[PDB]
């Protein structure tokens, strides 16, 4: 029955012992080790394991086996929790006492008596020792002190100071002070009410911080006048038009009684400086006005957003001026969460105007105008924002540039890489200068990002991205910025060449059937193969368009370049290759690849490798009509290989050995008649 019970606690005990036996071991074990000194017995061990954990035991541990340096590893961790636990027991103690005075009602309080508690609790934080153990016994005392914190505040600082807030404003309403009605020749009262606001400034400063700023009572008050005022004659919810009605109101509140504050109650013995005085109570008076826009505000559109939020910054920056105020503008009155629906409706917006002028192929011809004046367009409303200095809304800031800037950007280089605002019929020719077009169109937004990052605005909202987290980026366009360089550099350029290409392909038809280059005896007013003349005016067209495009410079050249080897590699194996030539038909040759390439109309005596080569190989051709040297004409010498004779007596510098000998080849197996 209960021997059931009994045989259980035996057997208990029996593993509770071992439990208690291995544990004790392993820890002996723990003691030897974290003892580099090796000045542990096993008596003393032992000793440390029955008083080791009190400090005042430590201490008697020291007076018999001297100063080990194990025990102070200990009595330091000792002495450490000691208080901690002191500490806890003295916020218990305190929390206790303060529930206890939340019932004395706030009139039966001095400024001392409120004083006196907040020493005691300022004394009791001082008892516990600020220590780094990620998380040691400390997240308990932590979470106890904000707790006590927290009472004290609201049960003592806030309950009597709207108390005495509220006495205070009474008399501050019977004295009119803020209109001419007021007995400033009484000084007895001046003295009355600037004690007042002092007693209650101070009591103000009592409040303590909760760790991981405090309301100005004083101030609340001495801005109530204002707020009585303000309020009943702006009954009527607040609109757009009706701001600007509030800061004409406040710069003539302000313009008539900014001084009489600065003068009735600066005390600076006690802290109240008139700058202070000047400074605070212009942030006192703007509350009433922060809460009936911060009121208006979310109880209305989203239209209105947009449109209140430009007119409190723009305000708001009227005031900076107005009165020289460097405290919070009405910029405060704009909740965090109340920003984020903005950034919201501002991306939309962005995103709606972005479609409006790309979303039919009648847009595109002047989409980069376009473009970069929506672009425009949304940074000059932006400029009032950016402007605000306070970083708390700098993640806003640059949310603004991704979000905004850098999609639109990008989301621009998408349109212009899958559109096509061609007829559903067109042209091989339609479609290169569209192509062309789109070059431009590209580059002229790319100089427009490019010079809007040297926008003081983003060079810095870059160097604060670059310090946060560590990385040297050199804009915050940097990626958008290779993006349009990578399209313009290979997919456009080469989509350009391509095209002529093909082009250029199709007007050669002719030219190409050719069979005079071994007939022909040129008579000497010399002119470009008959055959050539279409591709000569097709290539003069299109390369005229293309230098009138705003393209890089850089590309303009690639381009040309390309199509100049292309060209070359063309005559070089589709003509020269298959046909015979005879010393007449091998200048027309010349003169017809010359005619044509010197359309691309290159930097002059500027070197192109395949387009020398290609003069070199015609050289070395007419070997056949030179005889001062018809010498490396004997097959013995070309299969020789060693080509050094040749390349020296006509400056070959650029025919590779092997192109040289198939030339020869090409003279002695009859091909050059």
């Amino acid at each position: 029955d209960d021997l059931l019970n009994i045989n259980d606690r035996i057997k208990q005990v029996q593993n509770e012992r071992n439990e208690l036996a291995s544990k004790l071991q392993n820890l002996k074990q723990s003691l030897a080790s974290n003892d580099t000194e090796v000045a542990l017995s096993e008596v003393i061990a032992q000793d440390i394991i029955e008083v080791g954990a009190s400090v005042e035991g430590l201490e008697q541990l020291r007076a018999k086996y001297g100063d080990l340096q194990i025990l102070n590893k200990l009595e330091k961790v000792a002495v450490q929790q000691t208080q901690m636990q002191a500490g806890v027991d003295k916020l218990d103690s305190f929390e206790r006492q303060l529930d206890e005075l939340a019932e004395q009602p706030p009139d039966q309080f001095t400024l001392d008596d409120v004083k006196a508690l907040h020493s005691k609790l300022t004394s009791v934080f001082a008892t516990v020792p600020q220590i780094n153990n990620i998380d040691s016994q400390y997240a308990a005392y932590n979470k106890l002190k904000s707790k006590v914190t927290g009472k004290y505040n609201d049960v003592i600082i806030q309950r009597l100071a709207t108390n005495w807030s509220n006495t205070f404003d009474q008399k501050l309403l019977e004295a009119q002070w803020d209109t001419q009605k007021f007995a400033s020749t009484s000084v007895g009262l001046v003295k009355c009410l600037r004690e007042n606001s002092t007693k209650l400034y101070q009591l103000s400063l009592l409040y303590l911080p909760l760790e991981e700023e405090p309301v100005l009572w004083n101030f609340k008050s001495l801005a109530n006048n204002f707020n009585v005022r303000f309020t009943y004659h702006f009954h009527a919810t607040s609109s757009s038009s009706k701001i600007e009605t509030y800061f004409q109101f406040l710069n003539d509140y302000l313009a008539e009684n900014l001084y009489k504050c600065i003068n009735i109650f600066h005390d600076d013995c006690n802290g109240l400086t008139k700058p202070v005085i000047h400074e605070q109570f212009i942030n006192y008076v703007l509350q009433p006005i922060r809460d009936k826009v911060r009121s208006t505000l979310f109880q209305n559109d989203l239209k209105t957003l947009i449109v209140l939020i430009s007119q409190i910054l723009a305000t708001d920056k009227n005031l900076l001026n107005s009165f020289h105020y460097h405290g919070l503008g009405l910029v405060s009155l704009i909740s965090d969460e109340v920003w984020e629906k903005w950034i919201n409706y501002e991306v939309e917006m962005a995103n709606r105007q972005f479609i409006n002028i790309t979303k039919n192929p009648e847009d595109f011809p002047k989409s980069s105008q376009n473009f970069v004046k929506l672009i425009n367009k949304i940074y000059d409303y932006l400029e009032p924002f950016y402007d605000l200095d306070f970083d708390l809304l700098v993640r806003y800031k640059l949310m603004t540039c991704s979000l905004i800037f850098m999609n639109l950007t990008s989301s621009y280089l998408d349109y212009i890489l899958t559109v096509d605002s061609l007829n559903e019929t067109r042209t091989k020719e339609q479609e290169l200068y569209q192509t062309m077009a789109k070059l431009q169109h590209v580059n002229f937004v790319y100089r427009k990002i490019k010079s809007l990052s040297s926008n003081f605005i983003f060079i810095q909202l870059t160097d604060i991205v670059n310090s946060t987290e560590s990385k040297k980026y050199n804009s915050l366009f940097q990626n958008v910025e290779n993006d349009y360089e990578k399209a313009m550099s290979t997919d456009m350029q080469n989509s350009i060449v391509h095209r002529i290409q093909k082009l250029l392909k199709e007007t050669l038809r002719n030219y190409f059937k050719i069979s005079t280059w071994s007939t022909l005896e040129m008579s000497p007013s010399s002119v470009p193969s008959a055959e050539l003349v279409n591709s000569i005016n097709v290539l003069r067209r299109l390369i005229n368009k293309l230098d009138s495009m705003d393209i890089p410079l850089a590309i303009s050249l690639k381009v040309k370049n390309e199509l100049l080897n292309v060209i070359v590699n063309y005559f070089t194996e589709s003509i020269l290759k298959l046909n015979k030539f005879n010393q007449n038909g091998l200048n027309q040759f010349l003169h017809d690849f010359k005619s044509l390439s010197s359309i691309l109309s290159l930097p002059s005596h500027a070197t192109n490798y395949k387009c020398m080569s290609l003069h070199e190989l015609v050289k070395i051709l007419k070997l056949k009509y030179d005889p001062n040297n018809q010498q490396f004409l004997n097959p013995e010498y070309i299969k020789t290989g060693n080509f050094t004779s040749l390349k020296e007596a006509y400056s070959i510098k650029y025919l590779k050995d092997t192109k040289i000998q198939d030339a020869l080849y090409r003279i002695i197996y009859g091909n050059i008649l």
